[PDB]
């Protein structure tokens, strides 16, 4: 077995999909995270970049990107898995054709706005991902690659998903989505797939206490990323256990995955 899981951000395999990833490794297959909006930024920063690195408990102008691949690579280790950190740019660091930035901070708001830029800009780095996606299938020659299910519609998160689905459809190897965490625990769950994709029935893993251990701990190496996941409440792990356990009241942890399957008539 060759595992290829295609996490958007750094921390996103792990948080949805840690459990599966160890066990995986554990059972003894080839197991590698590649990371794609793991690109290397430098300053200047905009503003709303700027916010979030205080977010994420740095300074204004850290190398962020450099601190989160190395708590990314702290995670996967503890996994006992292989990394792989790609070259595209975090929406906080990306500009539009304009040179605007894409993300903006809106005074008073607490969510981050996108700047509307044209159908061609998406088209273009969708197809660049698929493109480095393509290289590391021919590279890595894998079995199975998971990917996310963009439920919670962040914009890297679709652009991962879709140029995840091309660039498996085209190379014939098996795709399945996670249901992005913790995304899922205060979303509806349904999302808008490329025409031609569809999900297949869900599976719901069961997974030992070991494992679920595991990943948890993984997830506790995302320093940067703990006081936002844990909210108002510190009750991220929490969260994660209620939500395995309404998918299998009669079950211990899982984790819940779709295949994804060519629709009729396409
Ligand atoms: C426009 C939103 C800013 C992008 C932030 C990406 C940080 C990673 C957190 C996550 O994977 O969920
Ligand atoms: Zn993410």
């Amino acid at each position: 077995t060759r595992l290829l899981a295609i996490s958007p951000h750094l921390d996103d395999a792990v948080l949805s999909f840690g459990a599966g990833l160890a066990q995986a490794a554990q059972d003894g297959a080839n197991v590698l995270v590649y990371t794609v909006f793991a690109g290397a930024a430098q300053p200047p920063y905009s503003p709303a970049a700027q916010r979030m690195h205080t977010i994420w408990g740095l300074a204004p102008d850290d190398d962020a990107v450099l601190y989160r691949r190395k708590e990314d690579i702290a995670a996967l280790d503890h996994l006992r898995v292989a990394h792989r950190h790609g070259r595209f740019l975090d929406s906080i660091y990306r500009k539009l054709p304009d040179g605007r930035w894409l993300t903006a901070h809106v005074e008073g708001r607490q969510k981050l706005a996108v700047n509307d830029h044209s159908p061609d800009s998406d088209h273009d780095l969708v197809g660049e991902v698929a493109d480095d996606i393509r290289s590391i299938i021919d590279e890595f020659d894998p079995t199975l690659v998971v990917t996310c299910a963009a439920i919670g519609e962040h914009p890297d998160h679709e652009a991962t998903r879709d140029a995840a689905l091309f660039a498996t459809h085209e190379k014939n190897v098996p795709v399945r989505l996670w249901e992005d965490l913790p995304y899922a625990v205060f979303k509806s769950g349904a999302v808008e797939l490329p025409q031609g994709f569809r999900l297949g029935s869900a599976d719901v893993s069961s997974v030992k206490p070991e494992m679920r251990s595991q990943k948890f701990q993984a997830v506790e190496r995302y320093s940067s990323q703990m006081v936002l996941l844990n909210g108002s409440e510190n009750n991220l792990f929490d969260r994660l256990d209620e939500h395995a356990r309404q998918n299998a009241p009669h079950g211990g942890y899982g984790e819940t995955t779709w295949p994804v399957v060519r629709s009729d008539d396409s």
